[PDB]
């Protein structure tokens, strides 16, 4: 595959955009999973599948028996990979571009986490698009995270929701979810 568009998908606390704590997400959100689920397995065309890119951490932060995540074509980054196709389901690579010249019969890219990952692959311009799920909360300081997005949204325009619909075609967008004590809206952003 040639120069694909790539999105990046993150929930992320706002004002300062955290993303983790200690390895893991600060927060069990069971709709924002389940979005995430369908938005990256959806596809259009017939014979087709996405593919998710995470970095190693991610990929061993999933239990084993969990992974790889089905429907999607997983593609696991480390500096210390050689380009190989495990399986039909996995990927190994050392560069992103590296490992879209392994794939066929993809139909979207996404870059799914970690920090790591997110902070180096927003400065690529295959990353056309990011969907960012802004999450609120009362006391965002209460909660503990140690990791955070550092994307230069400056560069960035947020889409109206209208945008974000026609982007996930059938996914039903719902306003203002709350769980707990937290709210959450999903959103989408393009590049000036
Ligand atoms: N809020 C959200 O939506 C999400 C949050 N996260 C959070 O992210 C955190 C984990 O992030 P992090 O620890 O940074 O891990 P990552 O998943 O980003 O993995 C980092 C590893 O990826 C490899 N890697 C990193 N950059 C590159 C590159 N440019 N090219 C090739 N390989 C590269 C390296 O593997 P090697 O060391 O083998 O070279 C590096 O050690 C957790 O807190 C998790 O909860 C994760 C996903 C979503
Ligand atoms: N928005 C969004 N993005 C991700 N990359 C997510 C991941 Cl990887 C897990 N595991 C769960 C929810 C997510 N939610």
């Amino acid at each position: 595959m040639l120069k694909p568009n790539v999105a990046i998908i993150v929930a992320a606390l706002k004002p300062a955009l955290g993303i983790g704590y200690k390895g893991k997400m600060p927060w069990r959100l069971r709709k924002e999973i389940r979005y995430f689920k369908d938005v990256t397995t959806r596809t259009t065309k017939p014979n087709t599948r996405n593919a998710v890119i995470m970095g190693r951490k991610t990929w061993e932060s999933i239990p084993q028996k969990f992974r790889p995540l089905p429907d999607r074509l997983n593609i696991i980054l480390s500096r210390s990979y050689e380009n190989e196709i495990i399986d039909d389901n996995i990927i190994h690579a050392s560069s992103i571009e590296s490992s879209l010249n392994l794939v066929s019969d993809v139909e979207r890219v996404f870059i799914i986490g970690g920090a790591e990952i997110y902070n180096e692959l927003i400065n690529n311009s295959l990353v056309s698009h990011l969907l960012i799920t802004e999450i609120e909360h009362p006391s965002p300081e209460s909660i503990e995270m140690d990791t955070f997005l550092k994307f230069p949204l400056e560069s960035w325009t947020k889409q109206p929701k209208s945008e974000l619909q026609k982007f996930v075609g059938d996914t039903v967008l719902e306003d203002d979810i709350k769980e707990g004590d937290f709210t959450y809206n999903y959103t989408l952003w393009t590049r000036k």
